[PDB]
């Protein structure tokens, strides 16, 4: 079995899509004309940082990611049997699976990446060498009571969320502990993936309710809840996703247990592939 995964945030890079955008220019024009400024030209040129505004980050993947698909299946005559995304990535892990067309998804990911680029006074950590619960039983030891988990991505890779001072001194603690080798603080001036995220996800929830969805015909792994879409769920469930945990490796172990299972990162970079590799060694260590 074959499943499809698309990166999302950190792994945008001038150059990205590259000759796809001549190569699908009926879609490259769908997307001009929502956006109002040229895809291709941001993604190629980078006018401004703009690649590092999620504002701009956001339709920019999502249109990469969307064309990486599309070439992928046409050049190889085949699709994947699964598909799951990041973050973002779930947009193209929706589009594979015919959730919506190619113009709603990129509407939906204009409005997210419009609703997130006007938080602030927030940050976000990647911790490294701690697992889930040991995070989660720190954060209540320790008294970083207003920290969540904001990414379960590899089985030592932890992303904690939430306002700026105390995200700095959560950090900093974690730094003292036996098992943390480095804490990264992350590109983005949000708890993404937090409590601090409840009013954008009401908001973008509302704004689903105007767009047509349809049954997938590729299942899609949420990030909520690690397990298929159905689709009188699928709103809740793409807004759920705004203010909660993304559950990567609990995404990648459900796929894992179904038996021999290849994984293919489609777009930008080898983000993914990174932690895929991660948890399936994890997989084969034995406890003690
Ligand atoms: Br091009
Ligand atoms: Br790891
Ligand atoms: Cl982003
Ligand atoms: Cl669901």
């Amino acid at each position: 079995m074959i499943t499809y995964v698309f990166p999302g945030q950190g792994s945008q890079k001038q150059g990205m899509g590259s000759g796809l955008f001549d190569e699908f220019k009926e879609l490259t024009d769908q997307a001009d004309e929502i956006l109002g400024y040229s895809i291709k030209r941001l993604c190629l040129e980078n006018p401004y940082s703009n690649l590092n505004k999620t504002q701009f980050t956001q339709p920019a993947l999502y249109v990469v990611n969307a064309l990486s698909y599309l070439k992928k299946i046409r050049d190889e005559e085949v699709k994947p049997d699964f598909v799951a995304g990041h973050s973002l990535g779930e947009y193209n892990a929706l589009f594979a699976a015919e959730a919506f067309d190619f113009e709603t998804g990129l509407q939906l990911v204009r409005k997210r990446g419009e609703l997130m680029s006007l938080i602030s006074n927030g940050g976000m950590a990647a911790v490294m060498g701690l697992n889930e619960e040991q995070v989660a039983k720190a954060l209540k030891e320790y008294h970083l009571h207003d920290v969540d988990i904001a990414n379960v991505n590899a089985p030592y890779q932890i992303v904690i969320s939430g306002k700026k001072d105390e995200i700095e001194k959560a950090a900093s603690l974690f730094e003292t502990m036996t098992e943390v080798t480095m804490v990264l603080p992350l590109n983005v001036s949000g708890a993404f993936h937090s409590r601090y995220m409840n009013k954008a996800k009401e908001e973008f929830e509302e704004f689903l309710h105007a767009f047509y969805f349809s049954p997938p015909s590729i299942p899609v792994i949420s990030n909520v809840y690690a397990k298929p879409y159905t689709y009188e769920f699928m709103k809740q469930t793409l807004a759920d996703q705004i203010n909660h945990s993304v559950k990567w490796t609990d995404s990648i172990s459900y796929l894992m247990k179904k038996a021999a299972m290849e994984f293919e990162e489609v777009g930008p970079g080898n983000v993914l592939t990174g932690l895929i590799h991660r948890i399936k060694k994890d997989a084969e260590a034995m406890p003690r």
